[PDB]
């Protein structure tokens, strides 16, 4: 392609399994972007054509202020390059505060919930919600962007979807147990994110991957007074309603926006 | 890469001899572009002519000139993904305006001049400047932006290389095209003179009753400023045109001189 | 100098008598600036006049006044890298303005001039062309062009013939002692134009204009001012006053009821 | 132009053999700079001044000092340079409570980015040592490193052998000590020495006399004494070991160093 005729590539910002993300600069304007290079499967030796289309069709369909914007798209013989909106404020948890107040946390959280509400209203599950994928653009309460739709999927009801994916610490028990997946998995992950926001501790993280997965599958967590002594009963109830094994009993996205902790500004 | 994986095709915008141009939509973003399909000679356009057009588009980056966004090539065709101009032809927009002052006219003309100045500073002649190839990007804004299109016969002019050709639309070509004499950057300036004449009057300066008359009028530089068309036209605007409609290309006003002329400076 | 090592020069924006101003772009960052080239007198503008302008720019730091960013000199020219104003001139078009929208711009001009006058600096060239915007219902104004600005010491007479005729006080026209009061007259002229879109003293020739200024011949023609409060007219009336000692000063003007409301 | 028309001189910051560097203030703006006065030949040769200046002109990077202006009269060259107000890196580190390998590698990565830019232009600094690694402002959350003093920097041309004896003994590669051909690899050795000092606070080759130091450098006689290095990862030691290598052709290059796991670990 002509991607290098339009964008000057710069410093590497991230590597995933078959993706590399670099800072780049639009040559005409000086505006900065993120360029995500995704290796294509050519088995005359990558990611299949079908998985790239899934990511791209999902990005095409979503237009929301708390969700990353896809600006441009190129393909050469080895790679598909997505020109994405650049987030210059870095990752959430990096803004660094040990833990947060309930006001500061709820302001971030409400933005994530609005984002996920938009996604879920389109039947799109992100499946990879975690602190690393919550980016800020800058202020007392800055503006959040959800990124990385690399494993996002449209959920069709009556059509079973199973997979093993995500980062262990943040995945729902239905991922761990290889059980049917849906929009409810994102809500579990929101529960985990909320726990970390208020405490600076991960709720299920054990001494090994094996312990972590056990704790997630049995829903073994607590509100240790070392981490949660500055925590309201309301905030704990909000988390308690999300860290629920049965996905049919777990609080949904609309319910979560109407919960008293979020409603109390 | 297959063009149909990336772009959805739409309404046809234009057809040339082995090129067709359609509006298209980038599948990842929803953004609109123009797709120019060019049939390759394997009976087609020569590989050499396609490369010339493409290398010229690659090299040019200017707000008054169409932007080449991407390229696709299979065995039979070259597809150029170009910037979409949604505003239509300049002169068509001007025919929707109640009146047109010399100030408002010179503001459009200055955009064309900036574009050509950029080209000429890279030794690129367009060779096909005429109303059809002066577009607006969006005609609904307070001050629309002009875009030059169609680099189908554009050429880099190399010193110590004579370049001769017969091309362009007769009405708009310099006498050196008509007479099969050496060509350069000066041909574009003649064409700017013709465009300027039409802008202010709505009449074509050399157009005769037949192609044969038109070519005679161009070769002899037979035109006038009939009071029926030019009675509201300043002496300055006429001088600007008179300095461009000059037979000897070495005496014709150049692009830098034209930007410094009092009519444009005002 | 190394000015061209730091800044890429672009389109010409303005020419004055021995100044040219171009758009430029800082090479490291992509940030845009205005570059003002000022031709140096070599008998093979005087050094003293360039220093005056520069020392004035150095001393002034105010949000409604242009910021000097950098400064270079080569053999023919002194180049000032100035803050770029991308909103254009004030008067661009609305034909005339409402009193609310006018007073919002005007208050910014007054704050700027208040800062200047508190440092004993007269601008001497206040006019619409030198009021620039940066963008909104009421955007931010910047005063530019300190090319004839001067420090006024009281008991030191300063006389000159300068400025644009239409906007100069009668003490300029009559070659009488000048001070901070000349800016206030010019503020009166600007205010008149803001509300009406007409110039108060402009005649059919320069000769008429200068006569009208010197005699203070102006009116509030109903064609231009039927959309005008008594308060706004009083504000202007207190500025278009021949005797500079009777003319409303900058502090008084900020306290006048039209501005306070 | 006379320097005293534009800049007011202040506090002296450093003296070399025919250079003095002072803080100064730009008269038009109030902005602070460093002024480097260089006496011209009983002086520095015209050739050496041009070398330094051309190198500074060519380099634009956030971790490298910026040359702002130049003045020249018959006796002197004055370089107006960016002012670094934060002091020497190592001096800031001696104010810090502790220093983790994470916080250390964040400083080191800035030096590496700077040297990567230099080496990509075929410029060797040849004088990398703690005194020349400055912070621009030590009061911000993450201070920015600036490399200074291009007084012996050189463009390296292939097919041209370059030999010299220069630098501060403690920090020079064995090819300087042995009067062998020099290149970009000499900077990498010096980065190894700086890294050793960063993590331990000890100099790896420093002996009881200059004579011992030079012996130690030439034989590559150093260790990772457990008294200084017991809290140091195997990775950090490997990174240093790959730089303190006698044969310049075997020594880790700047690109390799940015890709090494210790640095890549963020
Ligand atoms: C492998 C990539 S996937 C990915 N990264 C993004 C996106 C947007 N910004 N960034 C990103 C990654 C690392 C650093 C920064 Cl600043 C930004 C996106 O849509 N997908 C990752 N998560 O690091
Ligand atoms: C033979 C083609 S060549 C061509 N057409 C262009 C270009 C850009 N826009 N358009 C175009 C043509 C017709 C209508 C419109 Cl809206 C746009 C270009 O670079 N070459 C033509 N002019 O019809
Ligand atoms: C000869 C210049 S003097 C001048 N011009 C300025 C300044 C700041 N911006 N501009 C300027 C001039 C023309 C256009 C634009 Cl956008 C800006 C300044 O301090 N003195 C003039 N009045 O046009
Ligand atoms: C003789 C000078 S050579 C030099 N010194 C610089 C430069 C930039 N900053 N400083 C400097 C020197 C000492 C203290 C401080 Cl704050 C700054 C440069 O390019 N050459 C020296 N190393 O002391
Ligand atoms: C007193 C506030 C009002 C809004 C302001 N002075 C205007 O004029």
């Amino acid at each position: 392609s002509m991607v290098e005729d339009h964008y000057e590539m710069g410093e590497e910002l991230g590597s995933g399994q078959f993706a590399i993300v670099r800072k780049c600069r639009q040559k005409g304007t000086g505006k900065e972007y993120a360029a995500k290079f995704i290796k294509k499967r050519r088995l005359s030796s990558g990611v299949s054509r079908e998985e790239i289309e899934r990511e791209v069709n999902i990005l095409r369909e979503i237009r929301h202020p708390n969700i990353i914007t896809l600006h441009d798209i190129f393909e050469n013989k080895t790679d598909v390059v997505l020109i994405l909106e650049l987030v210059s404020g870095g990752e959430l948890f990096d803004f660094e505060k040990e833990s947060l107040t309930e006001d500061e946390a709820t302001q971030f959280l409400k933005q994530i919930l609005d984002g996920v509400h938009y996604l879920h209203s389109k039947r799109i599950a992100h499946f990879d919600l975690k602190p690393e994928n919550i980016m800020l653009l800058d202020v007392p309460n800055p503006r959040i962007k959800l990124i990385d739709f690399g494993i996002a999927h449209k959920i069709e009801a009556g059509n079973e979807f199973k997979n093993i994916f995500g980062t262990p610490e943040f995945v729902a028990p239905e991922i761990v147990n290889y059980e049917p997946l849906g929009l409810e998995a994102d809500m579990w992950s929101i529960g985990v994110i909320t726990y970390i926001l208020l405490s600076g501790a991960s709720p299920f993280l054990g001494e090994t991957k094996q312990e972590t997965l056990t704790n997630i599958s049995a829903v073994n967590y607590d509100f240790d007074e070392e981490y949660f002594s500055n925590t309201s009963e309301l905030a704990k109830d909000f988390i308690r309603r999300l860290l629920v094994k049965d996905p049919k009993r777990r609080m949904t996205i609309a319910q979560s926006l109407e919960h008293s902790w979020i409603k109390a500004i």
